[PDB]
Formats: structure tokens, C-alpha cells, sequence
């Protein structure tokens, strides 16, 4: 087909729409995928909530930064993959040539911004379409016979918490404690990751009673209600020592404040969730000595392969609700209203 | 038949239509009285009732309904051609019948109707939204046979108007041509079906709403893109940069007209069918491609209305309908104003 | 045909239904897969979805739609009696098929369904509001021939339920008898048409709206009176104090039941068809005439559904319908909640 | 067992023989029964005395339309019974989808003939074999711990008179009179049914004093010898008012004439027995006003359940003579010469 359906953001402040666009063809080094699953998440809502005042360029944009597909056509010179191979799309594309990229950490590429290299669905054409172009073979990760619908959330919902945890994994030995604030999406996956790759005690923190109960099912050793009393309740559980690491998947100022009140000396706070303007306050006597704080970004290539390995070993379970490509906009409406249980996945 | 009838009338400016109790008309010589079987309502009725009172000169009261269908009730003196009970659709844009335009069949472009005060039913003359109505002459009736009156009523406007616009330039729409339809509401929805039935042109739809884009594909649009600033680029993306032989703008907003001028092909056509007061195409050198003609078409001809009925009876035209009673008349208009009707509302006595 | 299909499901207690993408079912041995052509909605769907969470056991997720019509898409192993393409309506109140009541055709009164967990489609089993549905057995399909599926769907409930209630005492409704119909909404006005088609009983209608009384007269009611404290006297005025042979209360409120007991004749009948939680007739000496039986009937039998279909195909039954798409499902149920639908809403995949 | 013994009618004009045939296997929706009792009735002889032109049940034919057994194997998708359940077979199979079938009256199915649906032992394989197939679960009726030998006659010898009586049961109130002509196979059960489901007086009519004596034991209030004097005798026993209902299980022209001579105004005559060419003459002044006549056929499924309920309550006592499967053909010779006391039953 000379044209294909794509879920696109086409004007500021509007809803995504299913529109017909030319079917792309892979240039030298590129790979054309037939999309099999395209995950959606609140990051898409955040991008689509950006005001017009800040807008400079990017429209129209094919959505979808959580992409899985089968190789449909290989660009000239591409080897290492064959037509039909099931692959997940590595999201945070880098230049491949800087020191950070050479070390595998393309998500921290120091040249991507200058070169205008943007992730699919966030500046480059995304995966919510019948077909999609991938710029380079090194951004394809094989998934074998893993269900594409289960693999799609792993590209973001699994990779991002896995990276945040991986940054300080050597600290999470037996006797350590990891606090997870927000146990619904990324945090639910984070708890499973923590139980698979460490022996740390896991304390779940959330506003909803039901989410906390589900957090215990996937390995959380204790549960705490988010809010003003959370810090004291957490210290009650850890004794007077505090938490080795706090992974804040909410990112609100109140949750960041709680993290600073419970993190242990020489600990770590990871601000994964995004709330505009919210920030940790790292200064003497405002945070324990040696407690580092960071805003991590997505994850590395090898980390995505490790997430796929966890999923294929049965250590990662992410509940998904499926939609057709025609229902792309409907799925985003459901996402806004909070009626999606699990992670939405578009299946073209 | 009784001596009084229910009717829905615009009775005073700025007010909503109301059900009333008026006498049953009687057919004079050459006239025909019909038992209305379906009376379609349309946003054009809304446009008329939105007329500011400062513009008002005369007209009220006015039985609404310019999309009329019914069965012959009583033949006026000397009226041959139809027998009582014959199912007929009412041709809307009444003309004088004697000028050059009328003699060619194009009564919608009659050059004397304005001077003579000849007005269409429901838009100056007693409309179809009543138990009976008067049709001035036999030539303003089109037989429909066993066609469902509810299916026929919307096609007197939602079918005839796009059909005429398309017919004006149909010879240009051969195989290999591309026709763009902006606005996939009632008019554009049927316009796409017409294009597929009477031509081999590729149809590309444009609309604001995702569900209307999906509707366009269902009824034969090969492709559909969202209206707005990027609409012209998205169309030329699908055509390989060539541009459309014809653009039928059933919205008529200035932004949609702008899009049409940016995608129409050299020696093409733009048809401004939808009305937005003040919106206009700007036909000038280097502001529109060479040879691309622009027009604002008006309703359609009688022979075209017959062709629309033949298309409908062959199963080539479909429009979603919502049936109401006369007492629900005003309620249907409020539903129309709030934009909750998909397709066309139709009042069934 | 597609490995996945669209459906409208009730997924959370207190939450509106949503469109979902779920696997296309495959018919097992003895089952039949239908391509749905129409799926009706009615107030009973709201009653179910309004149930509090405290009383929730295991029903979710539930594909809604207990008024199903479609065409046979695939026959399960060993199924005979229908061919691919046959138009059929779905019999709602599924039973075990093996008890005495089932062997008599009265599956709606099966004495084993509750113990065995046999639930109707859309009320425990996957309903008809989807592109495809499974029917457990060929004995729950009723051929409809060329009957319009949109007209057939509401009659699986709105026709069958009054038809059964009337059929329970049809021998009493001979010439000279009087049948009172309370509530001329969906079920009641179909009930009026049934009474006129299958009996010579004089029909008196009772309703609140003045508009409903006129409609009752149009569809066959010989007389109509206003519901309220004066309805009992008004009815007895028309019957001369003899009382009404049968009273079919399609409202089911306590006040309407009280009026029923006040007008029902000696040796007559009251049928409490409408549901109002807690409302009940009081059957005791000198609180109701001697010999006047009272019952709360439930849906109808399979042979009765066959007879309802035969009445519809003979043009004796008519219910106003309003069609929606599967994507419009949730919006249609909202329309029903606010009481904006006249007649019955029908979802057409 | 790959094969099984069966009593089959293999050629026109010959006696049934015990032959070996493949053991059937149940298809989807079917049930395989291990037969525990198979009854013989004169209808089998009538079928076997048909000339070549009239016979339309195909050859070979496994005989036996009075079948009872235990569920041996369930066809695909058959729920409702378990292996080992004792069940009686409903004989007059119908389409299950016509108006008559939907009302439970499968015996009066209007499409069975056009569709080739025939009863077991009368077009379909019968019960006089080690195993038999039943087309559908709805044609099985549980019997509990009822003795299969006593249960087999209930499927025809009980069901058929029960249906004939049920057609006009509302007429047989206290003060009514029911005349039973032929108190052998079916009339013996008819007398017991009448006493169980009605208060009508029962007058027995038969040729043999032996048969009349038994009729009086099972509830017949009076006995009359069949012949030209029966009509006068019956009216003498009822003054001159007549019999509300006459159930003629002989079906001969002479007995039908006796029925028409004794039936009451607005009464009923049921011609249950079959004698080719015999017929009632329903015309003005040839029969009392309002006296309806009918030839009933077998019975409905709900009536079979009611017959089973009567037997399990001790209300039906069927006189049986048991035979082995190898004795099958011999039993039919016994039935031919009228040397069987009551009902013959083969027990495989
Ligand atoms: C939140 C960002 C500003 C980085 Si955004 C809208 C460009 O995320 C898209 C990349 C997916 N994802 C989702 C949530 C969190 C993160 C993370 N903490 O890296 C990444
Ligand atoms: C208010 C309108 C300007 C649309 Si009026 C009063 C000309 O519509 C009545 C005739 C029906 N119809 C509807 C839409 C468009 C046209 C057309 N392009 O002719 C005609
Ligand atoms: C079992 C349910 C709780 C869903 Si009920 C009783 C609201 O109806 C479902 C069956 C449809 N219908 C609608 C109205 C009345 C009746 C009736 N009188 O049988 C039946
Ligand atoms: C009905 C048939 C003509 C095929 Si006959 C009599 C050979 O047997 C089949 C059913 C067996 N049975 C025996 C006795 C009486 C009756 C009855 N009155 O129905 C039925
Ligand atoms: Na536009
Ligand atoms: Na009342
Ligand atoms: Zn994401
Ligand atoms: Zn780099
Ligand atoms: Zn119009
Ligand atoms: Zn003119
Ligand atoms: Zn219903
Ligand atoms: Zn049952
Ligand atoms: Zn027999
Ligand atoms: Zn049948």
C-alpha cells in the first residue's frame, strides 16, 4: 500500500487523529517494520498538553515511543536482521559516535540535541501506525516469541524503572531498603524488578488502598499511605535508619519531600515521575550526607535487552488493554480519564 | 381529511420554532396538495432562524421544511401527470419556469424568481413540516416510487446540493483525477458516495473530527486527513505533490477555503458549497493556480434531483436518519443546534 | 473474519461501559457464532449496572446486550438446523433444557438455571453488543427471515415480555372483556398492539403524560385516562363499575399497583410487569376482589418469541427505534439514563 | 467391543435376526448408551408386515423403539448427563426448532418428515442392541434407580396412553366415565393412568375374560366383553348418558363403531390402536354433537417425565416377560402369536 494509517498529533491543543500518510520506504541503513504493538502512556499526554506558546516545530507527529514490530524490509547494507524478525524499538536514539553512545548509554548522548536526533513518537515518526522506519539496526532489540503486546510496555514502563534502579543497584544488597512511591505504572514494574535483581526490602507508598494491595502481590514487603504521615510510617518500618534508595515515580513536590525525609545517609533518591517545577533540594542539612539525587532518563540499550530477558523469564508481568489502530484516539481519551487498567497498547 | 393541521413554524425573530394549529391548505388550479410523509430538517434552517432582527423585513409566520416528501392527496384543477397516492419528492429551489435558465432545466439559477418573489418551500413559502403542503406546479414534484420517504427527504438537499456541485465539473473527474471533500457532515458524506458512483476519481476527505474521517473511509474515501494548517501538506503528501483536480468545500470556512486554494491543481476547480458569512476564495494571479475556477453553487436542478433519486433507489446513497414527530419538531431543532444529530433529522407525520 | 472484535463491556462497578478490543470467539461443539446485526438496549441494562458494589459477586467483565439479532457466521461441531447466513433472533432467558418446565417450552421458568449458573446473554453471559457473539444452543435462535434486524431486536424483550404477560390470561380476554394498560412507554404500547392483534378485548390506557394518552389511542387503545389518584375512578367510570378483566401494569410502582387492585374485576387478573424495587400487590381477603389472580411474569417462552416475530412480519407490531454504532454504545446508554430515547435504542455494528 | 450384537430387520418378509455390527461411536452432540432393556410392541410387527412399496425405513434396521440404558460415552460438547446415568429414550424425535417442537410437542413436529428425522427402531437404529446412539441430550429422560425392565415399556406402552388421556384430561372429572377398549399391552397401562391422574369411572372392554380379570385388579370399575353387545352393556352401566371418553387401543372398525355408539355428547374418542383402513366416521347424526375424534401419536417429552414420575411413585405396574438378546427373534414370534403376558422386554 502506498499509504498507511497513523495516529498523529497534528495541531496544538487538539486530540490525536487517525490519518492516512504515505507508507515510508527504508533508506540505506534503515529498517522498515510492520508494527505489531504500540504502547501509549502519560508521557504522550504531557507532550500533547504542552502549550502553543512554547511550540516551535514538530507537527504533524506520528505518536508512539513504545514500539514493537516485525522486520518488513531492510535498507541497503543492513545486516544482522532478517524479514520477519520480531524486534522492540529502542526509544532514546543517540548519535552512536560520542563517548556516551560508545559506552552503550545512548539515552545520555551528548550530541543528539545538537544533531536533532529525537526519539520515535517524540520528534521522529512513532510506532502508532501500520509501518514505521527505524534509523539504525542498533535500535532494534530482538524479543523472540514474546507476545508483542507484552513487549511494548517494556520499552518504556520496564526500561525506565530498570535504569533508575540499575544506577544504584550495588547499594541494594541484603539488609537494604528500597522505597517506591507510586505503585501504579512504572512503580509496579519497579517493584517486580527490585525483587528479581536484588534482595532489598521493598516498601510501597501510594495514595490508593487498592494499588498498595496489588503492590504487595508483586513483592512489596510493606505498604504505606502517601501523604504527610508517610515519612513517619516509613521510618517506623525501617527503624530510625531510613531507606537506602527512594524511587519516586510520582515526582510531585510532596513525594520528593517525603523521599528527602526518609532517605538514609549515603543513600539515593531517584526522581522518575515528572511534575513541572517539582525538584529535590540538595543542600547541607536539607538532605542526609552523601545521599545523591538524580533525574534519570529512559535507559540504555543493554538495559532494554535485560528487561526483555526478565520478561521472557516470567519475572515481569504488566497488565495490558488492547486497542485497534482506529481506536488510537479513543485509547488516549481513556488514558486521560484514568479508565485504562494497566497499560494501553495499540495493535495495528 | 380535516380542516386544520399541525405545523412547525418560525413565528417571531430570535425565537425557537413552535407547533401550531393552522388550516389545511386547499389546492387551486395547477397546484397539488400532498400528505407529507417525511420532512427533513437541516442546518440551513438554523442559519435562517439565526437571522438578526435588524435584517428582518417580512416573511413570518413560516411553515418550516425545505426537504419535503409525500403522497399526492388532491389534484388541483387541470393537473395531469400524477394520480392520488403517488409518492413524490418536492423540488426545492422553485423558479419562474419561463426564463432562459428555467427553460434549460436550471431552475435553481432562475433570473426572475427574486423579482417575482418566488421562494422555496420552508424558506419563504409554506414548508413540508406539516400534515399537508401545497406544491405550486406539477414540475416541482419528482416521483420516488417505493423509496422510503425518510430516506428520500434528506436527499432533496444533502443529496441534490453536492450532486449539483459535482456535476458542474464532472467531465474533469476522470480516472487518474483526485477530488478533495472538505467537511464529511451530511453534505460531504453523501458527496463522497456520489463521487464513487458517477466517477472513478480518487477521493481524499478532510475533516476536523476523527470519527468523521473514519466515516469518510467507510463510504469510499481512499484517504482522509485532518483539517487545519497542515491539511494542504498532508493532501499533497498523499498525491505525490500533484494537487487535486477538484476541491468540494462543504464547510466553507475561510480556513477550509484557504486549504482548497493551496491544494487545487492547475486548471482545476474549487466549489464553495458550505456557507460561513464573509468567507471567500481569493481568485487572483499568483494567489490561486492558473485556470483553477471557483464557484459558489446553489442547490441543484430538477433533472439532477431525478438522478439523485435513481442513485438512492439503486442503493448507492445512504445517510443516517433520526425520525421525529411533529410535536417533537422544535425539540429536533434544539438537538440540531447542539449538534447531537448524526446524519439528518427527519419529521414523520 | 478477524481474530479480534469490538464490544461494549461493563468492566467496573459504578463505571460506565466502554468499547473494548477482545478476541473473536470461536464456536465450540453445539454452539453457534453469530455476526451481530442489531443489539438493543433497554432500562434493564441500567438496573443491572446500577447495582451497588456491596452485592457484587463475579459478573465482570460483561459484554452487554440481551436483545440480540444477527446472521449465522459459523456452526459449531454437530450443529444442524441453520445454515451460514440465516437471520435469527436470540432467545434471551436461557434455561437448562432438561427440566419439566424446559421440556414444556417454558425455559424462562427453568427450575435449574439458577443452580447451574445459566444466565441470559448480556446478563451473565456475553451479550450481543459486539461484532460477534456465541449462542449456547441452536434452540435459542429464532428465525426472522427478511425482517429488519433493527425492528426485530427490541421485540426480543419489549415484545416478548408483554406478549408473555398477556398470553398467561389470554382466554379471559374475550369479546366484552376489558384490559387496562398502565404505562404506555416501550413495553406498554407494544402491549396495546398485541392486545388488539390477538384478542377482542377493550383496551384502556393509563399514563402520566398527556402526549402518551394520545399515542395510546393511536396504536389501538379505545380509551385513555390520566395516571394518578383519580385513575381508579376514571377507569371504573368507563367500565360502569364492572371492573377490568385484566390489568397489565408496565410501571410497577406501588401507586399503579394500588390502582390495579382498585379496578380489577372479580375473577380477573393483575400482571405486575414493570419493576420498582419494593412495590408489591397485596393479595388478601377484602383487599382485592375474589378470584383476581396476581403474578410477576418473567420475559417469555420460545414459542411466544416465534409468535412475536410472526406478528412483526405481518406488520402488527411497531416500536420506534434509534440506531447507534458500537463506538456510540457508551453514549447510547447515557442517553437512556437521561430518558432521552423515544422507543428503543439499537446498536448496529 | 469393536462390534456388538443387534436384532435387525434385514429384508422384506423375513424374520429379524441377531447379527453383529460395528459398535457406534457418539459424534458431537450425540450420546452412546449401554442398553439395559429394550421393549417389543405390536407396532414392530406392523412395520415388519409392510410390503416392499410401503416400507420406507431403510434396510438393515435395528429394531426397538422402547429403549432404556445407561450413559456409556458422551459426544463432544454434551453436558447434562454423566457416564452411568440411567436414562430412558424419548422416541418421536423432532427437529427441535419448529413451533410444535418449541412447545414441547416434538411428537407433532412439522419438519421431521421433510428432514428425515425418524425414531429409533423406526428409521433410525433402535434399542435392541448392546449399545445405541441417541441424537441429542434432550431425547434422554432420567429414571433414577427405576428397574430398567419396568422402565422400558414406559417409553411407549406408558407414554402413548398417557398422551391420549392427557389430550382430554380436563373432561375426566368426578362423575365422568372413561371406556378402555383392549386392556392388554397399552390399555392395561391406560387404566392405571386414568386411576392415577383422574377420578373418572373406568369401564374395561376386551374379548378375553383373562384380560378383563386383570383390568379389574388395576382399577377398572367394570368389565364388558367386546362384541355387538358391548355398546348396550356400556350404556346399561351408565344409564343412557354415554361415556365422556373412549380410548380405543384396539383400533379395529368394530371397536371404533362401539366407541361411536357409547361416546357422550361433547365427549371424545381416541383411536390409539392401528388397524389399516379402520376409521371413525365423524359426521352429523353419525356421532354425538361435540364428540371429537383423533388418532394421537406417541407423546411429548414432558409427558414422558410424568410417566416416569408415576412409575417411581408406584402408580404404574407393567407386566413384563424378560428375554435375552439372542432370544430377540424368538420373542417376536411369541408376540406375533399373542402369547406374551403384557410386555416383552429384551435385556442385553
Ligand atoms: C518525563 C520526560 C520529560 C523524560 Si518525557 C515526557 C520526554 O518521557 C518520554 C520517555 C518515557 N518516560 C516516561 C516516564 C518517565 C521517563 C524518565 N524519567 O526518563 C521516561
Ligand atoms: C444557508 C444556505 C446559504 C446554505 Si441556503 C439559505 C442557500 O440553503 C437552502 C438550500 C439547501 N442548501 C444547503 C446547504 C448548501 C446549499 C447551497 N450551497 O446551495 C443549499
Ligand atoms: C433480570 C433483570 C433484573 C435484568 Si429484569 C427483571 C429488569 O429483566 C430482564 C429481561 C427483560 N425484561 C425487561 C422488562 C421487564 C421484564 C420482565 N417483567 O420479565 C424483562
Ligand atoms: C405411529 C406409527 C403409525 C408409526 Si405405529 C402405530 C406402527 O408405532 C409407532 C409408535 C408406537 N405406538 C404404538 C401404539 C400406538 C401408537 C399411537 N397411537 O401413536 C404408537
Ligand atoms: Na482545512
Ligand atoms: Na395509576
Ligand atoms: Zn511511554
Ligand atoms: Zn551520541
Ligand atoms: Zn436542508
Ligand atoms: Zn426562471
Ligand atoms: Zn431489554
Ligand atoms: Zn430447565
Ligand atoms: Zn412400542
Ligand atoms: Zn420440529
Amino acid at each position: 500500500g502506498s499509504h498507511m494509517k497513523a495516529v498523529q498529533y497534528t495541531e496544538i491543543g487538539s486530540e490525536p487523529v487517525v490519518v492516512d500518510i504515505p507508507t515510508p520506504t527504508p533508506g540505506p541503513g534503515e529498517i522498515l517494520l510492520k508494527v505489531t504493538a504500540a504502547g501509549l502512556c502519560h508521557s504522550d499526554i504531557f507532550v500533547m498538553d504542552m502549550p502553543a506558546a512554547q511550540y516551535a516545530y514538530g507537527l504533524p507527529l506520528t505518536l508512539g515511543h513504545e514500539g514493537v514490530g516485525t522486520v518488513a524490509e531492510l535498507g541497503e547494507g543492513v545486516t544482522g536482521f532478517g524479514v520477519g524478525d520480531a524486534v522492540a524499538v529502542y526509544g532514546p536514539w543517540g548519535c552512536g559516535a560520542c563517548h556516551a553512545c560508545a559506552r552503550g548509554r545512548e539515552n545520555y548522548c551528548t550530541r543528539a540535541a545538537d544533531l536533532g536526533i529525537t526519539p520515535p513518537g517524540l520528534g521522529s515518526p512513532g510506532s502508532m501506525a501500520e509501518y514505521m522506519i527505524v534509523d539504525s539496526a542498533r535500535h532494534l532489540v530482538p524479543i523472540g516469541d514474546l507476545d508483542p503486546v507484552a513487549a511494548a510496555p517494556l520499552t518504556d514502563a520496564g526500561l525506565t524503572p530498570y535504569h533508575a534502579i540499575s544506577r544504584v543497584l550495588p547499594l541494594l544488597g541484603p539488609g537494604s531498603t528500597a522505597v517506591v512511591i507510586g505503585v501504579g505504572g512504572l512503580g509496579h514494574v519497579g517493584i517486580q524488578i527490585l525483587r528479581a535483581v536484588s534482595a532489598a526490602r521493598v516498601i510501597a507508598v501510594d495514595l490508593d488502598d487498592d494499588r498498595l494491595a496489588l503492590a504487595r502481590e508483586v513483592g512489596a514487603d510493606a505498604a504505606v499511605k502517601s501523604g504527610a504521615g508517610a515519612a513517619d510510617a516509613i521510618r517506623e518500618l525501617t527503624g530510625g535508619q531510613g531507606a537506602t534508595a527512594v524511587f519516586d515515580f510520582v515526582g510531585a513536590q510532596s513525594t520528593i519531600d517525603t523521599a528527602q525525609q526518609v532517605v538514609a545517609v549515603d543513600g539515593h533518591i531517584s526522581v522518575v515521575g515528572i511534575h513541572a517545577g517539582a525538584h529535590a533540594k540538595v543542600g547541607f542539612f536539607m538532605i542526609p550526607f552523601g545521599a545523591s539525587v538524580v533525574t534519570p532518563y529512559w535507559g540504555t540499550r543493554s538495559e532494554l535487552m535485560e528487561v526483555v530477558a526478565l520478561a521472557r523469564a516470567g519475572r515481569l508481568d504488566i497488565h495490558t488493554e488492547t486497542f485497534t489502530l482506529d481506536e488510537g484516539p479513543a485509547a488516549y481519551r481513556r488514558l486521560r480519564e484514568g479508565s485504562i487498567r494497566g497499560r494501553g497498547v495499540v495493535v495495528p
